[PDB]
C-alpha cells in the first residue's frame, strides 16, 4: 500500500526478483536457472560433462532414460520459477499506481524481463505449463491449465521485445549497476525464444539487432570471461551473474574444485568433449593422429581446451593435478567409482581465476555470463544458415570468424558457405565456444540430437599407461584408445525432450495430469 509510495522500496522488491530464491554458498541443487547448479551444471545432463554423483543421482536422470514425475530436481527448478513468476506479478500489479518516472519505466522492464526469462526456460524443457500473469491465491494457483509451448513463446516474444525497449542499451550500464538487465540482455532471449520457435528469421534480427547497437565486442581473452576480476570489465558478457564473497558468494569452488584445492570434484567433462576440439590447424581431432600426445592432452589443439579442461598432469592453481587408475585413493589421486574425486579424469578449468587466492571456498567471488556476445555471433549466423539466407565471407568474418579470430584463440577462419555443411560447423563451434557454460543441453534438446548424443556410453580421459586400467575400468575402450569407461545414458526418443509436470503438482491440481 504505502509501500508502493517509494522508487526506493521498488527498487528493494527489484533486488528481490533478481536474487530468486538464491542464497549463499554452497547448493546440492538448482536455486536458478542461472545458480551454478542449475545453469553451469546442466552440462552434466549432456554429452559434454558427467555428474560425480553417478548414474543413480536424480540429477542425471532428467537426461538418462530414468526421469520420472517425482524427481526432486525437476521439481526445484518448477517451484523457483513460479515463485519468481509470482513475486513478479505482484510487483507488476503493485508498482502500476505510483508516480511516472523513468525508474518506473525501467524496472516494470526489468520485471518483465525476469518474468519472461522463467516461462522461456519452463517452455524449454516443461512445455506446456500455466501462463499465470495476474496474482493468485493459493486455491487459484491450484486450479490453473496449461498454455501450450507455442502460446507462451509467442508470449516471451512480446514480452522480451517490450521489456527490451524501456531497458537501458548495455554502453550506458555504469559499473554501479553490474548485473542489471540491459537492452541487448532481452534481445538474446528474445532470440533465443525465437529459434525455440524455429522463427529463424526473426532470431536472427533480434541478434543482428544486438550487433547494429555496436555495445558489444569479443574479448581478447577466453578465460578472463569467467573471473571476479575481470568478467564485467568487457564489451562481451551481456548478462551474468556476480558473486561478492561480502553478499551472497559461491559455492562453486568447494563443489568443483579438485581435492588438492580443497574442492569435492562435483563438475566431470567428458571424453567427447574433450575429443571435439580441434587440433590447432583447424582440422578435426583423432586419436590415430601423430599430433596427438598422451603425455600432454592440450598440446597441439585449440586453446580453448586448455582453457576449459584440465586433466592428468596438467598444472592447475599452480601444482600438478594427479588423478589416474594407478595413484592412491587415500590422496584423492586415484580415478575410480567410490572416491571424492573426478569420475572422469576430467576437470573443469573454466571460472576459476587460479592466480587469486580465495577465501572461503564455500563463499568465493565469482562471475558467471549467462549471455556472451559469442553466441549473439553464432546466433545470428546459425538463424541465417536455418532461415535459407545467402552466406558471405563478410558474414562469417562478423560471426564466427571473429569468435575463433579472438586474440588468445586465433583459430583459423571458416571459409564455408555451403548451407548444410555449415549448420555442422556452426553446430560444432558452438558446443566447443560455449562448453561447460550450462547451454549444451538447451542445445542438443532444441536441435532435436540430445537422443542421439544421449545413447551412448560416457568415457573419460586416456591412460594407455596405466598399469590399473586393464583390470579396473568396468568396461575396456573399444575403441583402443584406453578411455576411462565412465557410465551411459539410454535417453528416450521423445520421452526425454519434455520434462513431467511435478508429481506434486499433479496431484493438487487436475488440470496439469
Amino acid at each position: 500500500e504505502t509501500f508502493w509510495n517509494s522508487e526506493s522500496n521498488a527498487e528493494l522488491a527489484l533486488t528481490s526478483l533478481y536474487r530468486g530464491s538464491l542464497t549463499d554458498g554452497v547448493e546440492y541443487n538448482p536455486s536458478d536457472w542461472w545458480s551454478y547448479h542449475g545453469m553451469i551444471m546442466m552440462e552434466h545432463l549432456s554429452d559434454n560433462a558427467f555428474d560425480r554423483r553417478g548414474e543413480n543421482n536424480p540429477f542425471f536422470k532428467i537426461s538418462s532414460g530414468n526421469l520420472t514425475a517425482d524427481n526432486a530436481f525437476i521439481k526445484r527448478y518448477w517451484e523457483t520459477s513460479y515463485k519468481r513468476i509470482g513475486y513478479c506479478n505482484r510487483f507488476l500489479v503493485g508498482i502500476q499506481n505510483s508516480s511516472e518516472s523513468e525508474k518506473k519505466t525501467r524496472m516494470i522492464a526489468e520485471a518483465r524481463f525476469l518474468r519472461a526469462t522463467q516461462y522461456f526456460y519452463l517452455a524449454s524443457y516443461f512445455k506446456n505449463v500455466p501462463l499465470v500473469e495476474n496474482v493468485l491465491t493459493g486455491e487459484e494457483a491450484n486450479n490453473v491449465t496449461k498454455t501450450s509451448q507455442a502460446d507462451i513463446l509467442k508470449w516471451c516474444v512480446t514480452e522480451f521485445t517490450a521489456a527490451a525497449a524501456d531497458l537501458p542499451r548495455f554502453s550506458a550500464i555504469p559499473a554501479g549497476e553490474a548485473g542489471r538487465a540491459c537492452k541487448q540482455a532481452a534481445l538474446a532471449f528474445l532470440g533465443r525464444t525465437c529459434m525455440l520457435q524455429k522463427d529463424w528469421k526473426s532470431g536472427a534480427k533480434a541478434f543482428h539487432d544486438i550487433m547494429e547497437l555496436g555495445d558489444n565486442a569479443i574479448n581478447a581473452n577466453y578465460q578472463e570471461l569467467f573471473y571476479p576480476s575481470t568478467g564485467t570489465s568487457n564489451k562481451e558478457n551481456i548478462f551474468y551473474i556476480q558473486y561478492l564473497e561480502n553478499y551472497l558468494g559461491t559455492g562453486l569452488p568447494q563443489h568443483a574444485l579438485s581435492a588438492k584445492d580443497g574442492g569435492w570434484s562435483l563438475v566431470n567433462p567428458a571424453a567427447d568433449l574433450y575429443e571435439s576440439y580441434e587440433f590447432k590447424d583447424g582440422t578435426p581431432f583423432s586419436y590415430d593422429d601423430p599430433r596427438y600426445d598422451p603425455s600432454n592432452l592440450g598440446k597441439d589443439r585449440d586453446p580453448r581446451l586448455d582453457y576449459t579442461i584440465y586433466y592428468n598432469g596438467a598444472i592447475f592453481m599452480g601444482t600438478e593435478y594427479k588423478m589416474s587408475p594407478d595413484y592412491s585413493a587415500a590422496k584423492k589421486e586415484k580415478l575410480d567409482y567410490t572416491s571424492e574425486a573426478s569420475r572422469t579424469g576430467f576437470m573443469m578449468r573454466k571460472y576459476f581465476e587460479e592466480s587469486t587466492p580465495i577465501n572461503d571456498v564455500q563463499s568465493a567471488n565469482g562471475l558467471t555470463p549467462v549471455i556472451r556476445y559469442a553466441e549473439v555471433l553464432l546466433g545470428y549466423l546459425e538463424c541465417l544458415v536455418e532461415d535459407n539466407q545467402t552466406i558471405t565471407q563478410g558474414i562469417l568474418d562478423e560471426t564466427i570468424n571473429a569468435v575463433r579470430g579472438r586474440a588468445s584463440v586465433n583459430m583459423p577462419p571458416v571459409t564455408e558457405v555451403t548451407p548444410a555443411k555449415l549448420r555442422e560447423i556452426v553446430r560444432h563451434e558452438r558446443r566447443i565456444e560455449l562448453a561447460m557454460e550450462g547451454i549444451r543441453y538447451w542445445d542438443i534438446m532444441r536441435w532435436g540430437i540430445a537422443h542421439e548424443v544421449l545413447s551412448q556410453k560416457i568415457w573419460g580421459a586416456p591412460y594407455p599407461g596405466s598399469t590399473q586400467y586393464a583390470t579396473t575400468t568396468k568396461e575396456v575402450d573399444p575403441t583402443g584408445n584406453y578411455r576411462w569407461y565412465v557410465g551411459k545414458r539410454a535417453f528416450r526418443n521423445p520421452t526425454d525432450y519434455t520434462w513431467p509436470i511435478p508429481q506434486s503438482e499433479q496431484n493438487i491440481n487436475p488440470n496439469l495430469r
